[PDB]
């Protein structure tokens, strides 16, 4: 149903998901001069050493690398967060051209892609309950710029041939998501939403200041994926990003000055 085309894209989503016009929608433009440094924000705690990746799935909108979230194996804590959030999956949003693709923007600048490491608050028991709560999710967002290759990403790139079309999945064990992080964990944070339907307003967004660099060949391989299923007309999976939404009554906070 919904997607990213002329006839089903972000400007249409509000007709089935009226919260698309809500008070805390994501993504947003991060105006760096307007964000407020909050010296009481704690450093992020990323504990991924016990992460257990399971599978990679083309869901028709992006690809998801899924993790075992039945125990506290890969968790995000600290920063603006209270409690413990478990990593359930990561995915990306990217463009058809290197000058677009990210969901968040920084002083209106678009990056080539954006990584979302999705975590849910363990006090709610399961991801489906968590998305119903204003503090249910924490998504760690990391920008990708085109330049040198990111070695930690290559294993992802290399399996994409096996999940070209919607509904395909492949075993994807022993992937270490720590290899996708930049050096610095300086971040901006604001309350927001899922950036795809159902657009639920359940996300504490934590967007890293420092982008990672990926090579032109790496992002080109993202762009060879397909939104369609096998045996349907080929539509390249590109430009699967929602544009920046109004900030409304929200202040973006920075962990760094
Ligand atoms: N984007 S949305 O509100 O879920 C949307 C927009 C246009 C649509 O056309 C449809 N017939 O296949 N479904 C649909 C959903
Ligand atoms: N793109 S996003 O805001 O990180 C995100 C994260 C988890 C999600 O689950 C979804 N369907 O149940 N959509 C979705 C978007
Ligand atoms: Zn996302």
């Amino acid at each position: 149903h919904w997607g990213y085309g002329k006839h089903n894209g972000p400007e249409h989503w509000h007709k089935d998901f009226p919260i698309a016009k809500g008070e805390r929608q994501s993504p947003v433009d991060i105006d760096t001069h307007t964000a407020k440094y909050d010296p009481s924000l704690k450093p992020l705690s990323v504990s991924y050493d016990q992460a257990t990746s399971l599978r990679i799935l083309n869901n028709g909108h992006a690809f998801n690398v899924e993790f075992d979230d039945s125990q506290d194996k890969a968790v995000l804590k600290g920063g603006p967060l209270d409690g413990t959030y478990r990593l359930i999956q990561f995915h990306f949003h990217w463009g058809s051209l290197d000058g677009q693709g990210s969901e968040h923007t920084v002083d209106k600048k678009k990056y080539a892609a954006e990584l979302h490491l999705v975590h849910w608050n363990t006090k709610y028991g399961d991801f489906g309950k968590a998305v119903q709560q204003p503090d249910g999710l924490a998504v760690l967002g990391i920008f990708l710029k085109v330049g040198s290759a990111k070695p930690g990403l290559q294993k992802v790139v290399d399996v994409l041939d096996s999940i070209k079309t919607k509904g395909k999945s492949a075993d994807f064990t022993n992937f270490d998501p720590r290899g996708l992080l930049p050096e610095s964990l300086d971040y901006w944070t604001y309350p927001g939403s899922l950036t795809t339907p159902p657009l639920l307003e359940c996300v504490t967004w934590i967007v890293l200041k420092e982008p990672i660099s990926v090579s032109s060949e790496q992002v080109l391989k993202f762009r060879k994926l397909n939104f369609n299923g096998e045996g349907e007309p080929e539509e390249l999976m590109v430009d699967n990003w929602r544009p920046a939404q109004p900030l409304k009554n929200r202040q973006i906070k920075a962990s760094f000055k």
